């Protein structure tokens, strides 16, 4: 049987991997399902094909070496890596991880949740970063379809490519609070089911932000740093702060106590995971005995923005090598 394909792009992980069915796709790369001949269950594979960008492959090394160094449950972890027998055949990498029933992209599109499983996904989330930042790690992409969810509400981040030592980004981009911002935003949408800030472009995006938080404070203004955007901010009029129960009106009060402090303006002022894992409305799932946080923190030895792509292939090779037959 030759190698197998998948919406005609070559997807060649037999005969460990078979009956293949298509998932979704990233920005160079696919996630198919797959078939295991060997643990007898289904996996998730995704094929990675970065070798033409440096960015990519700097982002493919990065999301390795985090993902193999981190062991937590509500972390999507490497099981296997297929790369070619040698570099110069390899053109591709294809990572094979748990697969999960659904994420919850998908399920706030179907799904109306109640209190106790907002609370507990929000738990799951809270959980799961705080052993990534632990580790000195920013996870920088979450959103809700990055966070997979299996039958049993066991919810794991996955997709670490943009890690590092429009919607959901936060103010300061256009540091570990970012992170926190998004999670607020996926809060805000776990309430209503819908994106609490969905900008078309940069400037719109400012502006949605802007029509709930109101117009930022002169201490606030100075966390914008570019000029173009201070400017910006300045030519704009005022607007008058929403409450966040007139925007979501039948939340629990200790749920938007928890959102107005996540969507913090000013970075500086947000509120950091521990504390947010404390928060009153998390209560029922805090349990700071099986919180565990990373052994060490994550240390790149070698800067990975300078390498050449071609070496930063190589490290990519050698990584992965642990994998291969014989090693
Ligand atoms: O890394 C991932 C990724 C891996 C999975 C995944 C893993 C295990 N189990 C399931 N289960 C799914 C079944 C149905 C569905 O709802 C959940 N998904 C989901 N993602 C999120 C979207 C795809 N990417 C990123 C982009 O974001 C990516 C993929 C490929 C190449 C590149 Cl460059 C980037």
């Amino acid at each position: 049987a030759g190698p197998e394909m998948v919406r005609g792009q070559v997807f060649d992980v037999g005969p460990r991997y078979t009956n293949l069915s298509y998932i979704g796709e990233g920005a160079y790369g696919m996630v198919c399902s797959a078939y295991d001949n060997v643990n007898k269950v289904r996996v998730a594979i995704k094929k990675i094909s970065p070798f033409e960008h440096q960015t990519y492959c700097q982002r493919t090394l990065r999301e390795i070496k985090i993902l193999l160094r981190f062991r937590h449950e509500n972390i999507i972890g490497i099981n296997d890596i297929i790369r070619a027998p040698t570099i110069e055949q390899m053109k591709d990498v294809y990572i094979v991880q748990d697969l999960m029933e659904t994420d919850l992209y998908k399920l706030l599109k179907t799904q109306h949740l109640s209190n106790d499983h907002i609370c507990y996904f929000l738990y799951q989330i809270l959980r799961g970063l705080k052993y990534i930042h632990s580790a000195n790690v920013l996870h920088r992409d979450l959103k809700p379809s990055n966070l997979l969810l299996n039958t049993t509400c066991d919810l794991k981040i996955c997709d670490f490519g943009l890690a590092r030592v429009r919607w959901y980004r936060a103010p300061e981009i256009m540091t570990k609070s970012i992170d926190i911002w998004s999670v607020g935003c996926i809060l805000a949408e776990m309430l209503s089911n819908r994106p609490i800030f969905p900008g078309k472009h940069y400037l719109d995006q400012l502006n949605h932000i802007l029509g709930i938080l109101g117009s930022p404070s002169q201490e606030d203004l100075n966390c914008i740093i570019n000029l173009k955007a201070r400017n910006y901010l300045l030519s704009l009029p005022h607007k008058n702060k929403v409450p966040w129960n007139r925007l979501f009106p039948n939340a629990d009060s200790k749920a938007l106590d928890l959102l107005d402090k996540m969507l913090t303006f000013n970075p500086h002022k947000r509120i950091e995971v521990e504390q947010a894992l404390a928060h009153p409305y998390l209560e029922q799932y805090y349990d700071p005995s099986d919180e565990p946080i990373a052994e060490a923190p994550f240390k790149f030895d070698m800067e990975l923005d300078d390498l050449p792509k071609e070496k930063l292939k190589e490290l990519i090779f050698e990584e992965t090598a642990r994998f291969q037959p014989g090693y």
